[PDB]
């Protein structure tokens, strides 16, 4: 589709098997979900935002999919204000910012 | 353009006659500047990411170019980390997502 700007692009994606709302984020470098179990091992990261750092679990090669776009890739888990579909997963599902 | 992002989606911008840097952030409300000097007055206004929020100087109907497309619109300048061009200036040059 093609998404306008006018509000925040925010769409349904799924997972962990859950639906869950995110926002695609051109910004962000990585992928944010919200507090959720995933399978795998994890490892603790600290990731930056406007406001400074939060501590986050990285689980590698997890499957989502985005507006009907299968991806995977790695999700960072953690205490994050709003779902955040960062760069790693935008480009797999072909997104692209056009002007 | 049509920009991938397979890397961050860095652009130039013109602000007070300077060339910076700055990042097309969809999943931005607002344009944010690192400290610099605009002309008029200011009110205040606070911005929440990841980490928290930050105290900004909002300025408004300010011209600006980005990746060579004239903007007129609001400038927060503040201790971004980066420099953000966010959706008000997105839809005024006429940004989508498309995927
Ligand atoms: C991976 C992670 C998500 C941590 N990345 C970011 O937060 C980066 C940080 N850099 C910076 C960085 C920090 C540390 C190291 N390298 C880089 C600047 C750009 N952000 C990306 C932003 O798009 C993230 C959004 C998230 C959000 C959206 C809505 C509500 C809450 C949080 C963001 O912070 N947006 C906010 C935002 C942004 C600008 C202006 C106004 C507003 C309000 C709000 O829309
Ligand atoms: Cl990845
Ligand atoms: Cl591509």
């Amino acid at each position: 589709p093609q998404i306008t700007l006018w509000k925040r692009p925010l769409v349904t994606i799924k997972i962990g098997g859950q639906l869950k709302e995110a926002l695609l984020d051109t910004g962000a470098d990585d992928t944010v979900i919200e507090e959720m179990s995933l399978p795998g091992r994890w490892k603790p990261k600290m990731i930056g935002g406007i406001g400074g750092f939060i501590k986050v679990r990285q689980y590698d090669q997890i499957i989502i999919e985005i507006a009907g776009h299968k991806a995977i890739g790695t999700v960072l888990v953690g205490p994050t204000p709003v779902n955040i579909i960062g760069r790693n997963l935008l480009t797999q599902i072909g997104a692209t910012l056009n002007f």
